[PDB]
């Protein structure tokens, strides 16, 4: 092979690949492994303990899906808790919403942050404001994201982006964590959260479906093909109060001017391989 | 060992394989089977990914069952392509079939499916004999086929067969009402492909229609493309017809949720 390679391995044998310019970094926190690479036609990718974090030509295609359908479907977002998303693709897709006054970021790994703002940079500059407290709506918090659920509350929309629950994202997809961040939720309010590959972390989706079943007031599921990651990728909703998450804003969303979510055909949004829905 | 399908833009789909079972050079390209780690049988054509035994499903069925069930009565098919077996077999699982017709190219692909694929249920080896009840195997290209034949209630594209003139005979062939669906390359990596394939189809069929579907072994989404002669609502299937199928990954009961497309896209239509 002339030029490198990057592949994430997934379940089964089964790998996305990226050919690669060259690698940028690799750095070792104290949490995980931290790599960039310059990928030949998608531009940069981060990846974390060798998974596939984002790749800046296509990191809308999670962003959006994971961001929006919430935003929209909540009647008036004005207090959002986002919970990882080092990176600063999801808080930057959140600040679109005008209803927003309030965005508080808990990123367990400052080294992320840092790193996502000096080489990758989809952030827009909203990290760096945020590393030095200077952002008006966002405020950065660097601690875990169950202890902080664990003694606050108050918020009409919560959004989970974290790495795979392996690491230190695992306790972000059990039982107590639900229960404490329905209790946190405002009435109405909404939990949302990315949930793995559809058909390769199967276990993980349908694991922590019923036990979001068990707390929230109704638990929507959904999918959207995001590049870069084996597609495609399942995403969990937990509702508390009147929300109707079959339904978003269209108008809303129209001013948003998104390339991938398409609000218009909302109920496309739901698409599931049938033998996974029967699991349900 | 590891087989990977190199796409546009440095986009790779790999499978871990367990060792390579077969390399032959037909008269039209070169045909390979491996044993993959966790996907069964991997079957190549010129180094691209036909199917994974273990996923194919995935393919076959959103390109089979939407317009066989959204049609009132699809007596007699046509299916352009499909050498593995994987389309007829679906077709086939609608009762109201009466005839299948499928016209294949590369014999070499039959007979390698046949023997070291068998996905088909044992139904090519039938029509390799010409002793299936239903089906009829017919060794020619496609585009050449549909210039002289019609009657078809569906005409189903698993294989030029994207020119107008193409579009305008297969448009003939179809009786009225008909449907005629063709897959449409990955959404994301051929996107050129896909827009030129629907504008050329919207300037002969009464009504266009789009969709994709996760397909395992390909870059993922694939796009689809209906064109319809007579008033049949793509938008809408049989539910009850789609019960019997057993499907394990359209979901006929979710048709709404079929037409998932990238907002770009759709704009770019
Ligand atoms: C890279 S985007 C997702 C982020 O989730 C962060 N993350 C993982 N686990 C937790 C946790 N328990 N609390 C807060 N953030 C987390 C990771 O460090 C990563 O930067
Ligand atoms: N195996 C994988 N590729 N897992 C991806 C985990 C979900 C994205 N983490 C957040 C990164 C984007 N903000």
């Amino acid at each position: 092979m002339r030029d490198m390679e990057f592949i994430e391995w997934y379940p089964r044998g089964y790998g996305v690949a990226f050919k690669v310019k060259r690698k940028i970094l690799e750095e070792q926190s104290e949490y995980q492994k931290i790599e960039v690479y310059e990928t030949e036609g998608f531009g940069k990718l981060l990846a974390i303990d060798g998974t596939v974090q984002l790749v800046t030509e296509g990191e809308k295609s999670y962003h959006e899906p994971l961001v929006h359908p919430a935003m929209l479907a909540h009647p008036n977002p004005r207090r959002v808790l986002i919970i990882g998303g080092g990176d600063g693709g999801a808080i930057r897709e959140v600040l679109k919403h005008e209803e927003v006054e309030e965005v508080i970021m808990v990123e367990i790994d400052k080294k992320v942050i840092e790193i996502s703002a000096k080489y990758i940079g989809i952030d827009g500059g909203i990290l760096e404001k945020m590393l030095s407290d200077k952002h008006e709506k966002g405020k950065l918090i660097i601690g875990d994201g169950v202890k902080f659920i664990e003694e606050n509350s108050g918020f009409d929309v919560i959004i989970v982006d974290s790495t795979d629950p392996v690491g230190p994202a695992e306790m972000l997809f059990s039982e107590e964590f639900y229960k404490n961040a329905y209790r946190a939720l405002n009435d109405p309010g909404i939990y949302v959260t990315q949930a793995g590959s559809v058909y390769l972390f199967t276990d993980e989706f349908l694991t922590a479906y019923r036990k979001m079943r068990k707390v929230f007031d109704k638990v929507y599921y959904y999918s959207f093909p995001v590049i870069g990651y084996a597609s495609p990728w399942a995403f969990l909703v937990g509702v508390k109060g009147s929300i109707d998450f079959m339904k978003v804003d269209a108008e809303k969303g129209k001013k948003l001017g998104l390339e991938y979510y398409d609000p218009d055909k909302h109920e496309t949004l739901f698409q599931m391989p049938r033998y996974i829905v029967q699991m349900l």
